[PDB]
């Protein structure tokens, strides 16, 4: 069950997403989406959810990243212009 | 939407909730209810929610507190018999 | 509130749960489509992570749980679980 959602990052700068790392009966250590704030691209698209987890956010992937490490990675991408997609498996 | 909780602890001596740090794209983080466990103090009021962030607990402030201090704080109030105040944004 | 549920492990083989390390233990962090949990749809998010088969989660780290996990879900068999509900 993966869903890929492409933004625009047009009307918004920002995702509006926190995440929280969690480990998963996969092995690794995932990212997911902890809770989404109005206002956002992402609560704009509808499709990501809350408990939603993060594979991929553009080129980057969040399947083996701590917790640290992806809030950090997010926040770079999130600076800069462009679209952003999104690679979640759903909850 | 602010909102202060204020709990007796007379029937419950624990809370019965868990906390978890979360990160966002805007730069600020905090403390939040991962989870409140049926049969606990919290869960008996029932105002405060999943996914409230937690911004005071008495006179400790926890806006810019690390997930490891905050539950050292949690744990030594927790202790305290007496009256537990709460403060949240829903 | 504690619930024990013994999940077949038949239709599905991997549980689709994300465990997380929260604490005043291991919660169930959310729920994936297409897992066994999911089709059981006992267990919920937030509830607390007491015994997974013969292996005890109360006391452990989020290293040691998330490797318990894995190790379980690669053997053959039931799984049963054992929360506290929230």
């Amino acid at each position: 069950n993966i869903v890929t959602v492409t933004l625009n990052m047009e009307r918004h700068h920002f995702l509006g997403i926190s995440i929280v790392g969690q480990s998963n009966d996969r092995g690794d250590g995932g990212i997911y989406i902890g809770s989404i704030m109005k206002g956002g691209a992402v609560a704009a698209d509808g499709r990501i959810e809350p408990g939603d987890m993060l594979l991929q956010v553009n080129d980057v992937n969040f399947e083996n990243m701590s917790n640290d490490d992806a809030v950090r990675v997010l926040r770079e991408i999130v600076s800069q212009t462009g679209p952003i997609s999104l690679t979640v498996a759903k909850a």
